[PDB]
């Protein structure tokens, strides 16, 4: 949006259809870096010490929240004119920051609020539901207040409790009930970021080095409900529910414009 480097879609790696109906669900990654990259003579410039701020959602256009989950979906998964139909367990969201000459990922890590006494932390992979993304000065109400997207005036804007829909409405087969917790994420945040430079190279290392952050929308599947263990599609591992082996399957994948790290040395 205005604030932040633009996104721009990477790929589309397979179609997600409701499982009863067999219609597509549309999907559509909603990000926005709400702090540490501006436009300083054409360049996307951020500072080492600057933490950034992104966030996401994704959008169902064409399915309402109450609908989307209700209903059941599958990944179209195609091999030789021979298409197969895993089953999605719940929708989730991984970033990553990569080196946008050489393919190299590089790590990105979080910090704990100034207040709050914490180590450093791996960003997470958050299971969503289907959102708008809220404005730039929501986001930053909830980054800089603690436990304000919990306030009655907030919490329907980030949450969907579980423990709190109606049931009797829901099939058994409903995707609602296959989420990890009651508690689910209406928006992915990624506050206080920082590109942590590998512990095998030395300084300085980020220096005339072009950046790029990846935002993943991506459907986690159970192994156990397909033959085999080759979904056929790129992904990474997830621990389910139940600490077996999940798997984070890859559906749309957005990154910004090559970025800057400046300072000094």
């Amino acid at each position: 949006f205005k604030v932040g480097p633009p996104f721009e879609l990477v790929r589309d790696y397979c179609p997600v259809v409701e499982s009863h109906t067999g219609r597509t669900l549309d999907l559509r990654i909603i990000p926005r870096i709400d702090r540490g990259f501006d436009h300083i003579d054409e360049e996307w410039v951020g500072y080492k010490r600057n933490y950034f701020t992104l966030v996401s959602t994704f959008e169902t256009a064409n399915c309402d929240l109450d609908t989307f989950l209700k209903s059941s979906f599958d990944l179209l998964v195609e091999d030789s004119s021979v298409e197969s139909r895993l089953r999605v367990q719940y929708f989730a969201i991984k970033i990553k920051a990569k080196n946008d000459d050489d393919d190299t990922e590089i790590n990105l890590v979080q910090h704990t609020a100034k207040r709050d006494k914490g180590p450093q932390f791996c960003p997470s992979v958050c299971p969503l539901v289907p959102s708008p993304l809220p404005k730039h000065q929501i986001i930053r109400e909830a980054s800089n207040v603690r436990n304000i997207t919990k306030t009655k005036k907030y919490d329907s804007t980030f949450y969907l409790h579980r423990n709190h829909v109606n049931y009797e409405e829901y099939g058994v087969d409903s995707l609602l009930f296959s989420y990890p917790e009651d508690s689910i994420q209406k928006v992915a945040r990624y506050e206080r970021v920082q590109f942590a430079s590998s512990i095998s190279v030395k300084k300085p290392f980020q220096q005339n080095k072009h950046f790029s952050l990846h935002v993943i929308l991506g459907a986690v599947v159970d192994p156990d409900t397909f033959h085999g263990e080759n979904p056929g599609i790129p992904y990474d591992e997830l621990a389910l529910k139940n600490g077996s082996k999940g798997m984070f399957v890859y559906l749309q994948e957005m990154k910004t414009p090559p970025l800057i790290i400046r300072g000094r040395s």
